[PDB]
Order: structure tokens, then sequence, then C-alpha cells
């Protein structure tokens, strides 16, 4: 019983955190195979951070201008690409630690665990979504760039984030692990807006179901609804409009409490349209919205 912002177990991911330094930048990166993938700002000076020309910059740098630290280990560096928004440095030592993984680019609404690195040193792990409009509200200070997000399926962890840069409002922007950044953001400092940020609809439904699952009940109402109906009052709240698949991924959340999707979307409705009014649901105060159904599911069943 109970309900928590849970993180995956990090042990794999701390195995991989190394330190790179190019000229007097130092940030963290990420030690797979014999490749250490980091944010390519390491090759910026602080000149350089308002219009930096990445290529004219990186032709100025060799392979030994690079100082890759594992620890106490200093790894050679013999090769060096970049690929969009991050650097590939091609190391002698394969890394022995290194964990069956993939590369994911996920999708807003999405979690996963954040392991915060300073000098390629863990300090903590913690949960959190990729907002629709493709920020993430995270907690890092200078020098947490290369930090990675990352969900874990068995054996199998899957990198979807390297963390680049905080925007001027004080939420957080990066890329997939082949540098593509999410959402419309440069590596430059520079002014730079997010979209509207919107409530993501199927986690807070997830939520929900949650909540019944552990005894938290009061809000559960006779009424029902429509999706159409439904989706109207969301739009109205910046709510994600709630689609068909949406509807097919709680089918199990559903089953499990034997309530309805569309009974639960009419719970929603009216907290929506008469707020909580000084009551807590799993001890909030407000909708969360950072469970996908998985977590739910994973958490209320006990996946290892
Ligand atoms: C790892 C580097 C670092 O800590 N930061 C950073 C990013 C950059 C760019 C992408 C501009 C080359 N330069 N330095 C900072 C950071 O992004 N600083 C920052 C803040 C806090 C607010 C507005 C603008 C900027 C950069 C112009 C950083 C990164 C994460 C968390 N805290 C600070």
């Amino acid at each position: 019983s109970g309900f928590r912002k849970m993180a995956f177990p990090s042990g794999k991911v701390e195995g991989c955190m190394v330190q790179v330094t190019c000229g007097t930048t130092t940030l963290n990166g990420l030690w797979l195979d014999d490749v250490v993938y980091c944010p390519r700002h390491v090759i910026c000076t602080s000149e350089d951070m308002l219009n930096p020309n990445y290529e004219d910059l990186l032709i100025r740098k060799s392979n030994h201008n690079f100082l890759v630290q594992a620890g106490n280990v200093q790894l050679r560096v013999i090769g060096h690409s970049m690929q969009n928004c991050v650097l590939k440095l091609k190391v002698d030592t394969a890394n022995p630690k290194t964990p069956k993984y993939k590369f994911v680019r996920i999708q807003p609404g999405q979690t996963f665990s954040v392991l915060a690195c300073y000098n390629g040193s863990p300090s903590g792990v913690y949960q959190c979504a990729m907002r629709p409009n493709f920020t993430i509200k995270g907690s890092f200070l200078n020098g947490s760039c290369g930090s990675v997000g990352f969900n874990i399926d068995y054996d199998c962890v899957s990198f979807c984030y390297m963390h680049h840069m905080e925007l001027p409002t004080g939420v957080h922007a990066g890329t997939d692990l082949e540098g593509n950044f999410y959402g419309p953001f440069v590596d430059r400092q520079t002014a730079q807006a997010a979209g509207t940020d919107t409530t993501i609809t199927v986690n807070v439904l997830a939520w929900l179901y949650a909540a019944v699952i552990n005894g938290d009940r009061w809000f559960l109402n006779r009424f029902t609804t429509t999706l159409n109906d439904f989706n109207l009052v969301a739009m109205k709240y910046n709510y994600e409009p709630l689609t068909q698949d949406h509807v097919d991924i709680l089918g199990p959340l559903s089953a499990q409490t034997g309530i309805a999707v569309l009974d639960m979307c009419a719970s929603l409705k009216e907290l929506l349209q008469n707020g909580m009014n000084g009551r807590t649901i799993l001890g909030s105060a407000l909708l969360e919205d950072e469970f996908t159904p998985f977590d739910v599911v994973r958490q209320c069943s006990g996946v290892t």
C-alpha cells in the first residue's frame, strides 16, 4: 500500500558517468562501450555562449585537448565527432560497467528518472515528466550538463535525455542521445520561449486510478460523460485532449478497479469545474500529471 514518486534504481547509470574537460569548461559525460557522449557546448568559453559557431570552434580542438576522467582513471581520446548537439569522443578503453542499453527519443507526457551529477559524480535521483511543451521542471545547478534521463526495462537501460541548459524562466531543456533537442531550443545563450504548457490528462486519470486502488474514493460521483463533452471542458482548463489510444492504455486500470474510463472522466470534469475544496488525493491538494498509466501499474503490481 501507499504511493510515491519513485525513481528507477540508478546503479547501472552510475557506472557510466564521467567528467569531461575541454579548456576550463567541465561537465558530465556518458561512457558506453568506447565512446563518451556529452553536450557539445563543452568546447565553448563564456565569450562564445551568446553566438557560438560550433563548426569553427570544433576545428580548433584536437583529440588531446579533451580530458575524460572516470573516478581516478584518465581515458585517452583517440577520435572525436559532433552529431547535432552532442559530441562523441572515441576512447581507447571500453567501459567494463557498460549496461544493456538503447537510445530512445520519448514523447511528451512520458516519465523518466534523472541522475543529477557534478564533475561526473552522482548527487541524486528523481522522476519527472517531459512537459507537452518539451521542457522539464528539473533540479539542476551549474555543471549538471550531461546528466541523463533513463528508464529501465528489466536489465535494459533506455537513455532518453541529456541535460543541456536552463531557460531564463528556470525550466530545463536537453537532447536525445543523438543530439536532437526536444522542443524548439538551440544551445545558445539567447532568450528562448517554451510554448504554453498543458496538463497531461491521461496521466491525471492514471493517478485517480492509483488513488481508488489505495483507498481514496471521495471524488467518485454518479455522473458519466461523452469523450467529446469531456474534451470541451479539458480545453478551457489547458488540459491535453483525450484520444481513443488514451482510453485503450487505461483499460487495465479500468478492469482492475471496475470503473469505466468515461466514469473516471466525469469525476475529473467535476474536479476541474469545482476544484478540490480543501480535500486531498494521495495527500496532494492538486491534480498530479507526472505518473503514466505504465507507472501506476508497475508501482501497484511490484515490477522489478
Ligand atoms: C553545463 C552548463 C551549465 O551549467 N549551464 C550552461 C548552458 C550554457 C549554454 C547552453 C548557453 C552554452 N551555458 N551554460 C547553465 C545554464 O544553462 N545557464 C543559464 C541559466 C541558469 C539561465 C539562463 C541562461 C543560461 C545560459 C545562457 C545551467 C544548466 C542547467 C542548470 N543550471 C544552470
